[PDB]
């Protein structure tokens, strides 16, 4: 059948050969049968979703079997035949719940390489499949083995820097897509879709399965599953929430430290320092600022051209059209 | 006497022999008399709270002394004996206001290894004992010597990365306690207590002498001296203040960008985007009115639900 | 003429000889005619604003020329003479809109070395002269060359760390000014002015062409073009508005509470309540605490000794003189 995805990965394993992470230089959405027929008899692949650990010799086999077909995947596999780490040709048949850390890592590479957009990928059950790892300057270190390597570094007058301890690495250690700025790459997880013309400032955050159409100025927090449409501005410290799936529309402006708990339609504005939730009651207005009625914000969710603001004289949350 | 604490460290000194930081691989709280008796003669330790420098040769002597007493300390000493960096043995008879840089570091270590909890140790006058230090990829660097090292790196087409300039280092370059998540480790100082099951996200922060029993999802700012009970939450970008001892009870929820200037009791609730302090007047409820009181008075009461009324801007509590 | 500035730099170039960044150890504001006379012939410098590449051999000639005029610059040039990286000598007759990457970098160096203050240097058109770059543990890497290197690191079992993708690098990687703490150096850009006796906590942020006179605790976000006067405080997570209209500045001895936000220039000894956000149009209940009139915040901008606050019983935004 027509594969969902395939990728030749180079990862790291804990002392017991359990995977900690895997790097995928050039992952493919819907590979071609000519690439797949070449490698398929080599991987000992038959069908399904398989994470097939393979050898340095086979890397030379594959590099050859792709001479003529897909030079980049071929040139990728030449390089991988020199690899000091272990290899995992991962081949998915369907967009299905991951059944491996190694497939989990492939699937996060698709969002980040922009090969798929948020929610175009099954990330049901993924958390159990991502070992909580020490992210350090030498790479991935298993939590059980850390203190050891920390001490040895100190003896040699050196430092083993531990810059995150989480089940997600930061995206940029695997991929920086085109036209992107990220001031503090600690703040953007792998699995984030950062669209062309997006500038994530130091105060911005972007979770896995979440992000920006591009362009956009993100100075606030983009929660898991949230998507921000083109032309939008998230101000400093502003919050989105992670039931209902929060989204932001096109040309929206969210002021500094504002909070949104409802979907914002296109060309929406939210005043700095205003937190709106689904249950928050809002004093609706008309083309003037005469009252029309009071309503719950949930019932304004998705509406275009709204201006949410706090009346400073009576503490009333207003909305203008 | 029975020692409060002891630990064998490897640290860094500046050209003028002043200590910048100390790394303690296995600090001991209430070390047995057997260990102390084996180690005191070699160190020159008689009494009190002391940061005693010791030599590569003394490391071998100590290693042998602790064979048949404590294997783990004996093995550390064997590693230590091979060090390229100066060694210090910190023996504290009592828990008192620190009297050295090495002692201060040891006491931050006791918190971050979870051997003691926030407020359990005397940290009075710690600030002067913790030199402001450039934290870099090669290790700790003295501010007076940094600009020269920065230059030399660029000549070799290398970078001397200066990722913090402060008196406290980040915790995880010394210690990662069990069952712990920290999204961005710049955000947790050495001296923070990070309880098992706690996951600290990118916007979460924890100061020294503060932290979490665990579990918890910390996405906000736990100031110095603030402890947060089991199963409590601190949503994105919230804040706690660091006079009156601020804490958070068990099973509590705190909203995003909210701010607590009072000690919240068990199972308390604060609204997202809602800041309260000890002087902010709140409308108490039963939601019929009872009386307008200052949040300082409710401080400690369990099972509350703080909120801001979206029509009249009134701060309320139920 | 008298030069506005000159500086000798060692920098990084991409494959096509384009500058990615320049490091200046000892930049000079208003350098002597004696220093400029020694170097102008050797560099081929006549006039104008120039960034002239010079050779390792020219470095020796410059070093020799400056023995007896300026020893430190001579001492730097002898170091630069041995360097593994390209050199550039930036000489600027006038403080004007940058015309090269090397010049743009110098001006940010002039700011972060405290040789000039925010708004004392012409920074117009600086975004297009600052190339977007990957800031890694091996230095600056061109975005076009990154993926190849990210691959090679994994194959040697190492990690090329990408800690920022941006047009501005973090300041402390170039210069740490005396008498300063910065908890998380990610949050202070090159071009920041961090006055003596400033602490920037982890949640603090200082953009280029902004900063602090000193002393002061900055736990909140100082935007581009904002200068905070001596002895003032910015609490955890607070906000200033930038202009990227009217330039926002904070006066001396001011207090700004956690999560609060300023959209007006605050005069001396001003105070703002924690969690309170004010803008130019925000209508405020002015007091003496007996009412006087409900006026726009813009008319108070710059006034000394004010105390802005939110009335917790009726939501009213006030200001007690
Ligand atoms: N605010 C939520 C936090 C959810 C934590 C995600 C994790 O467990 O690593 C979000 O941004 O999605
Ligand atoms: N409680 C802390 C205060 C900031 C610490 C400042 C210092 O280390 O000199 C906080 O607001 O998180
Ligand atoms: N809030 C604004 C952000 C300015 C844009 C940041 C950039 O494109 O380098 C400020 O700090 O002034």
């Amino acid at each position: 059948q027509s594969l969902f995805s395939l990728a030749f990965g180079v990862g790291t394993q804990n002392r017991q050969e359990a995977w900690l992470e895997v790097f995928y230089a050039l992952p493919l959405l819907k590979p071609s049968s000519e690439i797949v027929a070449a490698v398929a008899p080599i991987l000992g692949y038959a069908a399904g979703n398989q994470a097939l650990t393979f050898t340095s010799q086979q890397a030379y086999q594959l590099a050859d079997a792709l001479k003529g077909i897909d030079a980049a995947q071929s040139a990728l596999l030449s390089r991988l035949a020199e690899s000091q780490k272990p290899l995992v040709a991962t081949l998915l048949a369907e967009d299905a719940a991951p059944s491996s850390t190694a497939e989990a890592y492939l699937k996060l590479h698709l969002l980040s390489h922009r090969l798929v957009k948020p929610h175009a990928v099954n990330l049901s059950g993924i958390f159990p499949l991502l070992p909580n790892v020490a992210w350090t300057n030498i790479g991935a270190v298993d939590l059980a083995e850390l203190a050891e390597l920390q001490l040895e570094a100190r003896l040699k007058g050196k430092l083993l820097e531990v810059f995150s301890v989480d089940k997600f690495p930061k995206m940029t250690d695997y991929v920086v897509p085109a036209g992107v700025r990220i001031a503090d790459t600690a703040r953007v997880r792998l699995g984030a879709y950062i669209g062309e013309g997006t500038t994530v400032m130091h105060e911005g955050f972007v979770n896995f399965n979440a992000g920006t159409e591009g362009p956009g100025m993100i100075e606030g927090r983009v929660s898991a599953g949230v998507f921000v449409g083109k032309g939008s501005d998230l101000g400093g410290g502003c919050s989105t929430m992670g039931n209902i799936v929060i989204s932001v529309g096109e040309g929206c402006l969210i002021g500094a430290n504002a909070g949104i708990g409802i979907p914002l339609g296109d060309r929406n504005i939210v005043e700095a320092g205003l937190y709106i939730t689904a249950g928050t009651k809002v004093a609706l207005l008309d083309e003037q600022n005469a009252l029309v009625k009071v309503v719950k914000a949930r019932d304004l969710a998705g509406q275009p051209d709204l201006l949410f603001r706090r009346n400073s004289q009576n503490g009333a949350v207003e909305c203008k059209t």
